[PDB]
């Protein structure tokens, strides 16, 4: 049975760990434990899998083989490169099995990887892949070989030969390719679809790198006419005709023809079956959630459309040609994730409204603190300001983020100074007002605070910011709205490079807009912080 261990393992650590007890044969269960200890690694617990490889007895000379293979890649994982070379070139490679091969030659490519050696990390995934059976290991390896590339600057690429060596050949080419035409995304479909053919025995050519799937068959953006899908009378009349008005003064002179629908006088199943009749392939729109849910409750309604939607919801997933953009506060709350995190703070205070909307953006900013940080952020949920007073105690350290009104956060302000005054705050858009931020009073008693905002603030002198600023009234919600149109306007005539090319991000008015991997629509934020009584950007 020890011969299971120059094969492929297949199964979860658990499924290892229980074949234990239903063994007593005492080899067997030294084979069952390196199989675990091997499984537990790519599932990224090295602990785990070395304090297995202590639990192990007497072994038999393979199982020995196959302990120090596993020894090798956790030293590889800890970065002590020079004792895991060590110890893999310690070991008769003649005496490998292919599966054993491959895994000897992904710790020497994690090795030159640690060592930021990317050519040397591709020629060990080379020589992974000759011994690899398995597709999806082979995937799994493609893609890794790739994004290794991907990492590699350009001077090594560029001046790199091939060696004699063809599978390196054919990756150099593919990466050079890649740099050279990703800014040109039609003419990289093109040299994409030639080094098919230019190499077509090369392991990529069957199995072709996930992140280049879009960019193969890339189609460029053309749009002919528009659907506009807004509420644009009753209720909601405000928010539809600012959108619009952003909207078409970006769209200025352009011969495009843009067909409005109100969605107040038509449901949105009317007005697509509409669009569709009269041949409109290209809709901006809906706005309102439940309007955009209807396109979710039954997808095919919009096929062969490219629809920008103006909103996300729970419902949001990969839809074909459907890209998601909305202004949400749960994508403000994972800009202040990040932002928390770069200025060094741990432990995090987030105090929410105690509804729906609270606990959407504390678990947006909880998902993402995760991430970042591998632990919860503290949530906490309010109904008055004054709850927050039992959030903090004297002798923490800590820092917030909160959701609240400009009035509402700087009553929290108040009370949370007098438990801990050097608290960092941080807060959404929704407390940065007109009002309130021309006020010198306001602007000394928030003296502290920073929130992020949309770019189209920082210029507060320019003719642009004052011609909106007095057409709204100063309202900062609507010019939000109006920026939001203008960069509808943007992004639905880069639509098919926002679904296709991997990174692609534009300058906006309302932040710096990329697409994740469901298309929808991400805005890298400006913050901001009062400071001397102004307002300054960080
Ligand atoms: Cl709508």
């Amino acid at each position: 049975f020890t011969q299971t261990l120059q094969k492929d393992a297949n199964a979860s650590s658990e499924f290892y760990i229980n074949k234990l007890g239903q063994t007593q044969e005492l080899e067997d269960q030294q084979t069952y434990k390196l199989l675990a200890a091997r499984v537990l690694i790519r599932e990224n617990k090295v602990e785990q899998s070395a304090a297995l490889l202590r639990e192990l007895g007497e072994l038999n000379d393979a199982q020995k083989l196959d302990r120090a293979l596993i020894e090798a890649r956790i030293s590889a994982a800890k970065n002590a490169n020079e004792v895991a070379q060590n110890q893999l070139r310690a070991l008769d490679l003649n005496k490998l099995s292919p599966s054993q091969k491959s895994r000897y030659y992904e710790t020497l490519a994690i090795v030159a990887e640690n060592r930021k050696d990317m050519i040397e990390a591709v020629k060990a995934r080379i020589e992974m892949d000759k011994n690899l059976t398995d597709v999806q290991r082979h995937q799994d390896n493609i893609d890794k070989t790739w994004a290794l590339l991907r990492s590699a600057n350009t001077g090594v690429i560029n001046n790199a030969s091939d060696e004699g060596n063809a599978a390196l050949g054919g990756w150099l080419t593919l990466i050079k390719a890649y740099n050279d035409y990703i800014r040109q995304p039609v003419q990289l479909s093109q040299a994409l679809q030639s080094w098919k053919n230019a190499y077509p025995n090369h392991a990529a050519a069957t199995l072709f790198p996930k992140e280049l799937l879009t960019l193969l068959n890339f189609q460029q953006t053309n749009v002919s006419q528009i659907g506009l899908l807004l509420p644009l009378s009753g209720d909601g009349q405000i928010l539809g005709t600012t959108i619009q008005s952003g909207f078409n003064d970006a769209k200025g002179n352009s011969t495009i023809p843009v067909q409005v629908f109100d969605t107040s006088m038509n449901s949105v199943q009317d007005i697509i079956a509409q669009a569709k009749q009269a041949g409109i392939k290209t809709l901006v729109g809906p706005l309102l959630k439940q309007n955009l849910d209807v396109i979710l409750a039954d997808p095919a309604q919009i096929q062969g459309m490219d629809v920008l939607a103006l909103n996300a919801t729970p419902n949001s997933r990969a839809i074909p040609q459907l890209c998601y953009y909305g202004l949400s506060p749960e994508d403000e709350a994972e800009s202040a994730a990040n932002k928390m995190w770069n200025d060094g703070v741990r432990n995090p205070l987030v105090a929410m409204p105690q509804n729906d909307l609270g606990q959407r953006v504390g678990n947006a900013f909880n998902v993402r603190w995760q991430q970042l940080a591998g632990t919860d952020a503290n949530i906490r949920y309010y109904n008055l300001p004054a709850d927050v007073t039992y959030f903090v105690q004297e002798n923490n350290s800590t820092a917030l983020y909160a959701v609240a009104s400009p009035t509402e956060l700087a009553e929290m302000k108040g009370y949370l100074t007098n438990i801990v005054p050097n608290l960092a705050i941080y807060a959404s858009s929704r407390a940065s007002a007109s009002a309130t931020n021309t006020n010198t009073d306001f602007i000394a008693q928030m003296n502290g605070v920073q929130f992020s905002d949309i770019p189209f603030f920082k210029d507060t002198n320019s003719p642009q910011y004052q011609k909106l600023a007095k057409s709204t009234g100063g309202e900062y919600q609507l010019m939000r709205l109006y920026a939001m149109g203008a960069d509808a306007w943007l992004l639905i005539n880069q639509f098919n490079e926002l679904r296709q090319v991997p990174g692609y991000r534009l300058s906006g008015l309302t932040g710096i807009l990329s697409a994740d991997t469901n298309c929808n629509v991400e805005r890298d934020m400006t913050w901001y912080q009062y400071q001397d009584g102004a307002i300054v950007p960080v």
